[PDB]
């Protein structure tokens, strides 16, 4: 996607709050993203190979200012990491969601909020059935997670995954009020 089309579904997935200005929406470039984009699209071809289709979506990752920095060369797990009702994972937000976790975006010194549009590979979805104590998939048949298949709201991919299936590929700077 170009940015434009970036600013476009966030300022959509965010109307429910009010006056959400964007001040900013940036794509990482370089050396190391390059790489990391290469290893990402290696487990899209491995996971459609295994299950037929990969299922790459993307998905909003709420994030900071201080961990943009880290987040290419040491990986997702600097700190992203999440206990919620369904399990422990990554949690991310769907693409027509941004809404759902905006407010969970630290506000830095200035009051900029920054959040991460990341291709995410799905695969074979699980429907998550609320147990707080899943760190993997359900199943050898599954991938990682989902909390409804009709209108996904939060998807979470299990710690083992979250190097190979999610590639964070867009920052966007923005406010809200109070």
């Amino acid at each position: 996607l170009d940015k434009d089309a970036v600013k476009k579904m966030f300022a959509v997935g965010t109307a429910s709050l009010g006056h959400v200005p964007v001040l900013d929406v940036g794509r990482f470039s370089s050396e190391i993203a390059e790489a990391r984009l290469a290893l990402f699209q290696k487990q899209v071809e491995i996971t459609k190979k295994h299950r037929g289709d990969a299922n790459v979506r993307y998905a909003w990752l709420p994030a900071k200012r201080e961990v943009l920095s880290a987040v290419m060369m040491q990986g997702l797990g600097v700190a992203f990491i999440r206990k919620s009702i369904y399990g422990v994972g990554i949690h991310l937000t769907a693409a027509d969601c941004p809404y759902f976790s905006a407010r969970y975006c630290d506000v830095d010194e200035n009051g900029v909020r920054y959040m991460v549009l990341c291709r995410v590979i799905m695969g074979n979805m699980e429907l998550l059935r609320g147990d707080k104590a899943q760190f993997f998939s359900g199943g050898e048949e599954y991938d990682n997670g989902v909390d409804d298949i009709e209108s996904p709201k939060n998807y979470i991919v299990w710690n083992i995954n979250m190097n190979t299936h999610i590639f964070p590929e867009f920052v966007v700077r923005f406010k809200l009020s109070n």
